[PDB]
């Protein structure tokens, strides 16, 4: 079929996950300006119709609130053009960028008043990445996880939001809490002696694999692609995601594969 992916509200489809069967192939555009005077630049996220069509679902920014550098994910292009601190999602890293959690805009539980702390209204957790570190001696490739919340039995998400820091997608993968979680990982890429370098297959094509040039997938199933990324020019990217996925998870853990301790050529 051709599925023309239905996309009215831009918040609501930026949380609606992939419905199982219906792969949203997507575009990253790296910003107008860019390396320059300082600013960070800004990604674009456009829905890439299969009619050559473009339509904009999401932008993001590296901003520097108190100290920390978060990636603010807006609807809004015009208002984080500037000041605006207006957002439906925000990625926030380790100082050593190899740990990446994405939350909605919801209340920050270390901040909360004790009317919300009731439970509700307090902020969710969307996704968690970690970039594994290297240990001293093990020799292969580089492993990437992806922490999401779980799905209920009407296929949505199962809301996460965190009480306290042993709630979080981190710590929840951390203590191996399954219940509420999806632990996803980077497709495992294959040695080629034709290239001489490790592999992976996007649609049949011999890829490169690299922090710039991967798939995401559930380790218990590594033919079904829940994410696939890749760079097709110096400042574009593919970016296409099937369930459990939305648009926006699926835009913060490339956004992190930016902003990681990778990618440095």
């Amino acid at each position: 079929g051709s599925v023309d992916i239905e996309v009215q509200d831009l918040e609501e489809f930026a949380l609606r996950p992939a419905p199982q069967g219906i792969t949203i192939k997507c575009r990253i555009t790296r910003d107008k300006k860019g390396m320059d005077r300082g600013m960070f630049p800004t990604y674009f996220l456009h829905l890439d119709r299969e009619d050559g069509k473009k339509v904009f679902l999401l932008a993001g920014r590296k901003r520097k609130k108190s100290k920390t550098s978060n990636y603010l994910i807006s609807v809004d292009p015009t208002d984080l053009s500037r000041g605006g601190d207006s957002y439906i999602g925000k990625l926030r890293s380790n100082l050593m960028g190899t740990k990446f959690t994405v939350y909605d805009n919801g209340v920050n539980p270390q901040k909360a008043s004790s009317s919300t702390l009731e439970s509700g209204t307090l902020r969710q957790e969307l996704a968690a990445v970690c970039y594994e570190t290297n240990v001293l001696g093990f020799k292969g490739p580089r492993k990437m996880s992806v922490i999401v919340p779980g799905m209920n039995m009407v296929h949505e998400r199962v809301c996460i939001r965190p009480r306290n820091e042993h709630e979080t997608l981190l710590a929840r993968w951390q203590n191996k809490n399954t219940e509420s979680i999806i632990e996803l990982q980077n497709k495992t890429p294959v040695w080629n002696d034709d290239t001489q370098s490790y592999v992976l297959n996007f649609h049949g094509r011999v890829t490169q694999a690299s922090v710039k040039n991967f798939q995401i997938i559930h380790g218990n199933d590594p033919d079904y692609i829940v994410m696939q990324f890749g760079r097709v020019a110096e400042d574009v990217f593919t970016m296409d995601y099937n369930y459990p996925l939305c648009a926006l998870q699926a835009f913060a853990i490339a956004l992190s594969s930016f902003d990681s301790k990778l990618a440095c050529e």
